[PDB]
């Protein structure tokens, strides 16, 4: 019917249907568009206090809840939507991943190299394609997949 992890739903305040992917957590109004050795992806990251290192280059100590890093994740993704702001500027910015020199770049990377939940989320993306939160042992993601 749709390409992999994509289904269907209602919207709750609209009553249009809508577009969601479980294994990326995207969600979108428009019909998604109909696997490689190898893909490449850029990501931002949002550490919290249960992250396996509760550290960054942006932070010695970092103390923020998992409920508030979410929160930092979905404002991030309203204003790259909305086009007030790229995803490589907030990543540059604002990543607690030291990949954040690099716009957020990772390179390319196959199967079995990255956590889990990325690695799926990564080639269930499209080249182009950008995920919702995707929750990791590290923090919280929005992963970018350009390659
Ligand atoms: C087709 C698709 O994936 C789109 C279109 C606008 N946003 C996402
Ligand atoms: C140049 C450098 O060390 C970094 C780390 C994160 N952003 C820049
Ligand atoms: C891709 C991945 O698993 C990462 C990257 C930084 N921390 C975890």
């Amino acid at each position: 019917k749709l390409p992999p992890g994509w289904e269907k739903a209602m919207s709750r305040s609209s009553g249009r249907v809508y577009y969601f992917n479980h294994i990326t957590n995207a969600s979108q109004w428009e019909r998604p568009s109909g696997e490689p050795a190898r893909v490449r992806c850029s990501h931002l990251l949002v550490k919290h206090s249960q992250s396996r290192r509760p550290s960054s280059w942006r932070q010695e100590k970092i103390t923020r809840t998992k409920e508030e890093a979410l929160e930092l994740i979905n404002g991030y993704i309203q204003k790259i939507k909305s086009g007030e702001e790229d995803f490589e500027s907030l990543a540059s910015q604002f990543s607690d991943c030291s990949s954040a020199k690099a716009r957020g770049d990772l390179g390319a990377f196959s199967r079995g190299q990255m956590q889990k939940p990325f690695e799926d989320a990564s080639f269930a993306l499209r080249t182009g394609e950008m995920s919702g939160p995707v929750f990791t042992d590290s923090g919280i993601h929005i992963i970018l997949r350009t390659e």
